[PDB]
C-alpha cells in the first residue's frame, strides 16, 4: 500500500466549481473552449501501478489521460490544446502538478479534505477550486 492509493485512488465526480472560467482565461483559452470545457462535468479517475500513476479524465468535452512518474518531468498535451512540460511531485500528502509552457507556468494541487478531492489550479494570482466526491 501507499499514503497515494489510500488517499486519491478511485474514481471521482466533479460536485463544484468556483473561478473556473476564469482561471482558463488566464491561462489562455479562447473563448469557446471555456464555453464548453465549462460546461463539463468530467468524472476524474486515479489509478497506481507500481512507481506510475495514471490520472484520466472523461467528459462530454475531451477525454484526458496522463501517465507519469513523481520527479519525472513528461510531455503533456492539455484538454485545451496546449503542449506542456508537466511534472508532479507528492508533497506534504498533496499531489503538486506544475506545466511550463511559453515560458508561462501553472500550478494545480490535488488534495483530500474529508470525503472531498478538492483540486486548485492557480494561474498568476488566479485560483480555480474544483471539488470532487466519490462516484
Ligand atoms: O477539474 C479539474 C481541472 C484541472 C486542470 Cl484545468 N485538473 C483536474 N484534475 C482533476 C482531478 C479530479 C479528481 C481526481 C483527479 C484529477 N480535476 N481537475
Amino acid at each position: 500500500g501507499s499514503h497515494m492509493c489510500d488517499a486519491f485512488v478511485g474514481t471521482w465526480k466533479l460536485v463544484s466549481s468556483e473561478n473556473f472560467d476564469d482561471y482558463m482565461k488566464e491561462v489562455g483559452v479562447g473563448f469557446a473552449t471555456r464555453k464548453v470545457a465549462g460546461m463539463a462535468k468530467p468524472n476524474m479517475i486515479i489509478s497506481v501501478n507500481g512507481d506510475v500513476i495514471t490520472i484520466k479524465s472523461e467528459s462530454t468535452f475531451k477525454n484526458t489521460e496522463i501517465s507519469f512518474i513523481l520527479g519525472q518531468e513528461f510531455d503533456e498535451v492539455t484538454a485545451d490544446d496546449r503542449k506542456v512540460k508537466s511534472t508532479i511531485t507528492l508533497d506534504g500528502g498533496v499531489l503538486v502538478h506544475v506545466q511550463k509552457w511559453d515560458g508561462k507556468s501553472t500550478t494545480i494541487k490535488r488534495k483530500r479534505e474529508d470525503d472531498k478531492l478538492v483540486v486548485e489550479c492557480v494561474m498568476k494570482g488566479v485560483t480555480s477550486t474544483r471539488v470532487y466526491e466519490r462516484a
